[PDB]
């Protein structure tokens, strides 16, 4: 475990961009647990087919809404706090 389980339950208001990403993916609401936005943007991911099928470890966002929001070309799926870092920056933090 990376992430401690207290961050993983943080309540979060989503910046518009991350919150257009979100609803894309039919998230209706303005306000989420991290853990909540992990398994949409983990939908967004699945959905939007963002990685090789044979290399299923690296997502690669570049010229997609993902990559504007993270700042990113591509990154690994196993570096959850930089993951967790990247979403941040789209937030706000509630509690
Ligand atoms: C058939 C194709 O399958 C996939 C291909 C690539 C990615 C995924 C979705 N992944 C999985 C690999 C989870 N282990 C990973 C994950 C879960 C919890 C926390 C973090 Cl920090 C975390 F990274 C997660 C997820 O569930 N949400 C999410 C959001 C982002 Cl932005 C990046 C990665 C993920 C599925």
């Amino acid at each position: 475990s990376q992430i401690p389980a207290s961050e993983q339950e943080t309540l979060v208001r989503p910046k518009p961009l991350l919150l257009k990403l979100l609803k894309s993916v039919g998230a209706q609401k303005d306000t989420y647990t991290m853990k909540e936005v992990l398994f949409y943007l983990g939908q967004y991911i699945m959905t939007k087919r963002l990685y090789d099928e044979k290399q299923q470890h690296i997502v690669y966002c570049s010229n997609d809404l993902l990559g504007d929001l993270f700042g990113v070309p591509s990154f690994s799926v196993k570096e959850h706090r930089k993951i967790y870092t990247m979403i941040y920056r789209n937030l706000v933090v509630v509690n």
